[PDB]
């Protein structure tokens, strides 16, 4: 107890300083026992501390969510990662996506989707249907990576069609539910709002997300230390989940390509284990731009000697989710400051050879 909040300090609390990061939360689970190290402020401005129950922005870490409805979807035979992704939305019918996978969709291979939807889409069913409409690809599907919002987006709005009720009714009904999670929302309740800690941006401007197109499937999970670390042991052991949920878990754990160190899979990125520092900041750390893939032969089991990861960002928040399933080791990075992945990375380093 004493060596392990040794560790998690040394680790924390400069990156903390460095980053000028008000409030941290940091979940672990190692051999099966959760363990959580609070650290300042979740609102400067009433000195509440952050614990394991303050609410945090999880910014792109709900593409693993969004993956995982997917997954379920899969499991139940409602979509194929081979299908058209027009197969499933009618409006798409005649536009390119006539000629885009869901698997091209799920892993930003569809040929040039941008990181963002453009300004001029409004979080409006009709802008989003006719931006995609419009859409055509720059290059191959299935030969670029460029990280997108409106592509993975496209990918869990689609997933959510194949099951017959929209996305964010199926995750509050069915997702966060199957895997036990109570302070997980993309709606924060009334009666929650006073866990949900603030954003801090430039100047410490406060900053918590608007509405966007798509926000839910891209960047809309706000989530407590302790929950984010229930679905990372729940991602360690699918086993101890209903079939269906532990099919839906599975499918995020299969690589498809290589880009650098990394092999990607549906919303998690693995890396081989032990791997630098510097290389895992590397991959957490991409120019946002195209990157050619290396495609495997066949989808790669993401498991044993390996660390799957997914960084997620606001204006207000920064997250890293980690876990090495061969050594049963899970951690969960929650800050109310957006600082540099390669930061965020250099904390969970530290803790996971700590216990290496
Ligand atoms: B997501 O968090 O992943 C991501 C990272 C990362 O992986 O850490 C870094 C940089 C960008 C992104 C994209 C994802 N996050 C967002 O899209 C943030 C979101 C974008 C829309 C904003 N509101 C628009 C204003 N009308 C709010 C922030």
């Amino acid at each position: 107890a004493d060596r392990l909040k040794a560790l998690v300090d040394a680790a924390v609390q400069p990156v903390m300083k460095a980053n000028d990061i008000p409030g941290l939360a940091v979940a672990i689970s190692l051999k099966g026992e959760p363990h959580y190290f609070s650290y300042g402020l979740a609102s400067k401005e009433d000195g509440r501390r952050v614990t394991p129950e303050t609410l945090f922005e999880i910014g792109s870490v709900s593409k693993t969510f969004t993956a995982t409805l997917a997954g379920y979807a899969l499991a139940q035979d409602k979509m194929r990662l081979d299908d058209r992704a027009s197969q499933h939305w009618p409006a798409l019918q005649g536009s390119r996506f006539d000629g885009i996978s869901l698997l091209d969709l799920a892993t930003y291979t569809a040929g040039g989707l941008p990181l963002q939807f453009p300004d001029s889409v409004q979080k409006d069913q009709a802008q989003i249907r006719d931006y995609y409409r419009q859409w055509q690809p720059t290059y191959a599907p299935g030969s670029q990576r460029l990280y997108s919002n409106p592509s993975i987006g496209l990918f869990g709005y689609l997933a959510a069609r194949s099951l017959g009720q929209p996305f964010e009714r199926l995750m509050e009904q069915q997702l966060f539910p199957a895997l036990g999670l109570e302070q997980t929302h993309l709606d924060v309740p009334e009666a929650a709002l006073a866990q949900y800690a603030q954003g801090y941006g430039k100047d410490d401007r406060p900053l918590r997300v608007g509405p966007g197109p798509l926000d839910a499937e891209g960047y809309g999970v706000k989530t407590s230390a302790a929950d984010l670390l229930r679905f990372v042991d729940a991602n360690l052991h699918p086993e101890r989940l209903d079939r269906p949920w532990a099919q839906a878990l599975d499918a995020t754990h299969r690589g498809y390509y290589k880009v650098g160190d990394m092999t990607q899979g549906l919303g998690w990125e693995a890396y081989d284990w032990p791997i630098s520092l510097k290389r895992l900041q590397a991959g957490n750390s991409m120019a946002l731009q195209p990157h050619r893939i290396a495609r495997l032969p066949a989808p790669q089991a993401l498991e044993g000697q390996r660390l799957l990861n997914k960084t997620g960002s606001t204006n207000g928040f920064g997250a890293y989710v980690a876990f090495i399933p061969g050594r049963d080791l899970g951690l969960v990075i929650l800050a109310n400051r957006n600082y540099p992945n390669a930061e965020r990375v250099k904390i969970a380093y530290a803790i996971l050879s700590g216990l290496e």
